[PDB]
Parts: C-alpha cells; sequence; structure tokens
DNA sequence: CGGCAGTACTG
DNA sequence: CAGTACT
DNA sequence: GCCG
C-alpha cells in the first residue's frame, strides 16, 4: 500500500462512525480506503483523488489536507465515547445499539459490564471469551479445527464432505474463526445431522459453548485438546447438494468481494445468494444452473478467481 | 434522491 | 419486529 | 462517505 501516511488516519475515522452506528459513511471510508490501498502510486493530487474510484470531493479533500498537514483535524474531535463503544462492541453478540445503551447507562468498562450490566446468552459467552476471539490464529490450528469436524461427520456418514472456507480457503496465514461447509453428494443425506454432529463434537469436549443452533447454520466455540490452547469460534453451515457451488462461493467470501459481486449481479437483472444464482429477479425468478463456482462467475460474465484473489 | 448484499437467528 | 451476525 |  502507497498511502499508509493516507489510510491509517482514514481507518480511525471509519471505526468511529462504524461503532457510533453511522453504517453508511462508514461504509464509504472502508471502499475508499481499499480504493487508496489497491492503487499504485501515492495519491499526490487532489484531481488524481477524484481519479480513483471510491474517492469523491469529501475524502480528496481529506486526502489532501493529509500530504499538506500530515495530519487530519477530523480526529481531534472524535467523541471520548469512540474507544469504550470499541471496547463494549469487541463483545460477541453486542453491537452498536447495545454499546451505547450500556454507555448511556455509565458503562465504561467491561468491569462494569461484568458486574452491572444485562447480559444476553450470547453475550455472556462473547464477555468470558473476550481476549481469545480477538485473536486470530495460525493457518495451521484451523486446519486442525476443520479435522476435528470433518472426523466427527464422516464418522456418520462417510459421504459427507466438509471444507473450510472463509479467509481459511483464501489462503491467508491466520484465520479469526473457522469456518466449515458440509454437504452430501447423495443431495439427501446432509439432513438432520447436526443433533448428532454437535452432540459427537460436544461429548468429546471439543465444542464449549453455542451462540447460534439453526436448521442450517451453527455458530459456536471449540477449543482443541491440550495445553497452550485458546477458544476459537466455530461456524458450520450444512447445505444441500444442489446448493453447493453458490453456499461455497459465499462462505468463502471474501465479504467484500460477496457484496461487490452480489451488487454486479443486481445490475444485470439477477440475484446472488448462498442458496443460488438467479435471473429474470423483479425488483423471484428463475434459478439458473450452478454445479461449480466457475458457473457463476461466467454466469455473470466475469473471468473466474480463485479464492486468493477474493481476499478483497 | 436514495441505495449502499442477501440471508439466518434470537427473543 | 430490531439487533446482530456471517461471508 | 460514494455514486448512479
Ligand atoms: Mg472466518
Ligand atoms: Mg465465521
Ligand atoms: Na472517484
Ligand atoms: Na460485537
Ligand atoms: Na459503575
Amino acid at each position: 500500500n502507497h498511502n499508509l501516511h493516507i489510510t491509517e488516519k482514514l481507518e480511525v475515522l471509519a471505526k468511529a462512525y462504524s461503532v457510533q452506528g453511522d453504517k453508511w459513511r462508514a461504509l464509504g471510508y472502508a471502499k475508499a480506503i481499499n480504493a487508496l490501498k489497491s492503487f499504485h502510486k501515492p495519491v499526490t493530487s487532489y484531481q488524481e483523488a477524484c481519479s480513483i474510484p471510491g474517492i469523491g470531493k469529501r475524502m480528496a479533500e481529506k486526502i489532501i489536507e493529509i500530504l499538506e498537514s500530515g495530519h487530519l483535524r477530523k480526529l481531534d474531535h472524535i467523541s471520548e465515547s469512540v474507544p469504550v463503544l470499541e471496547l463494549f462492541s469487541n463483545i460477541w453478540g453486542a453491537g452498536t445499539k447495545t454499546a451505547q445503551m450500556w454507555y448511556q447507562q455509565g458503562f465504561r468498562s467491561l468491569e462494569d459490564i461484568r458486574s452491572q450490566a444485562s447480559l444476553t446468552t450470547q453475550q455472556a459467552i462473547g464477555l468470558k471469551h473476550y481476549s481469545d476471539f480477538l485473536e486470530r490464529m495460525p493457518r495451521e490450528e484451523a486446519t486442525e479445527i476443520e479435522q476435528t469436524v470433518q472426523k466427527a461427520a464422516q464418522a456418520f456418514n462417510s459421504g459427507l464432505l466438509c471444507v473450510a472456507c472463509g479467509s481459511y480457503r483464501r489462503g491467508k496465514a491466520t484465520c479469526g474463526d473457522v469456518d466449515v461447509l458440509i454437504t452430501h453428494p447423495d443431495g439427501r443425506s446432509h439432513r438432520g445431522i447436526f443433533s448428532r454432529l454437535l452432540d459427537s463434537l460436544r461429548q468429546e469436549g471439543f465444542l464449549t459453548d453455542d451462540l447460534v443452533k439453526g436448521e442450517t447454520k451453527y455458530l459456536g466455540v471449540c477449543r482443541l485438546p491440550g495445553p497452550g490452547r485458546r477458544h476459537r469460534r466455530l461456524d458450520i453451515i450444512v447445505v444441500p447438494y444442489s446448493e453447493f457451488a453458490c453456499a461455497l462461493l459465499y462462505f468463502t467470501g471474501s465479504a467484500h468481494f460477496n457484496r461487490s459481486m452480489r451488487a454486479l449481479a443486481k445490475t444485470k437483472g439477477m440475484s446472488l445468494s448462498e442458496h443460488a444464482l438467479s435471473t429474470a429477479v423483479v425488483r423471484p425468478g428463475r434459478v439458473l444452473p450452478t454445479p461449480t463456482e466457475k458457473d457463476v462467475f461466467r454466469l455473470l460474465g466475469l473471468p473466474y478467481r480463485e479464492p486468493a484473489e477474493r481476499d478483497w
């Protein structure tokens, strides 16, 4: 990134708007920052600034103050609440509205939350794993967690396919959590496994807490056996084989990649989800056949991108 | 002016 | 439903 | 915040 001196200031304002709930302004900042991060040259002109997609007048103006001044004055006026709102919304299950409510109620520290706040079941689990959930794990450990899930799943039906998606599949050296997609080529035997599979993982001691337990998605907490291990977030999704390519695509991400591809699909009168790519979408349409990820790219008129170049 | 991805859970 | 979360 |  040629524009660290720019984007590092912008990131502070983006995070500030985010934790304060100004989601769309933060979105604009987030995209500007990637746009700036993916420019070849340092931005050295206001008009050069407006040249890059995702940078407007207001944003070029800030990039200008940074290069002429070395600083961005708006940084000096960020509310004193922002570090606390960030502290609070880093609890899994607490977002901006909960953080703002806790702040208005006078809480300022996790000790205040622990001792005085009313916590949802999810938030109490998030709080007890506060540090662990802020840490990314080495890739090798994500491999171990995926293989733990796969072996428990293959014990029940050997035909079950399990693949770790998310940052793992995009090839990253560290992973925030582990994202495992499960299906079955029979198109049928994926059904009803969760009860058995989760109980198998739980009976082993691997699964330590459940956050979400849906008919298709599980979000929870695991910890590998032995010393020196931290608790890690684990997401598992079980899908029908007919949806495998769109489910793989969604679950591999990145999030910004998914949103950009879904926006593209919408411009073309299509709709893309983790269930299907649909066409003739009136704004339900027809589901288009997508046996592989490449089919999704092709039907959208895009060159195929391997998971590693989806890391937007 | 107004969308900015589309969906699944929770209570 | 509003809130939060997954990519 | 940006953009159609
Ligand atoms: Mg992940
Ligand atoms: Mg995840
Ligand atoms: Na631009
Ligand atoms: Na949170
Ligand atoms: Na207090």
